[PDB]
């Protein structure tokens, strides 16, 4: 595919943390997602989660933060 709902990551396979919904949808959109929101509880805990997030920019995927 070419865009995919996920947790963004950033160096190195690291979920970006979270306190409030709008700081998610920024960096989502920012980032060329169509929205997102901060996500308390999910696979991998507290991180953002985008809606469409382009496959140039980074997923959370199995394996460890780094």
């Amino acid at each position: 595919n070419s865009v995919r709902d996920a947790y963004i990551a950033g160096p190195h396979n690291c979920v970006y943390e979270c306190a409030r919904n709008e700081y998610c949808n920024d960096l989502c959109t920012k980032n060329g997602a169509k929205s997102g929101y901060c996500q308390w509880v999910g696979k991998y805990g507290n991180g953002c989660w985008c809606i469409e997030l382009p496959d140039n920019v980074p997923i959370r995927v199995p394996g460890k933060c780094h």
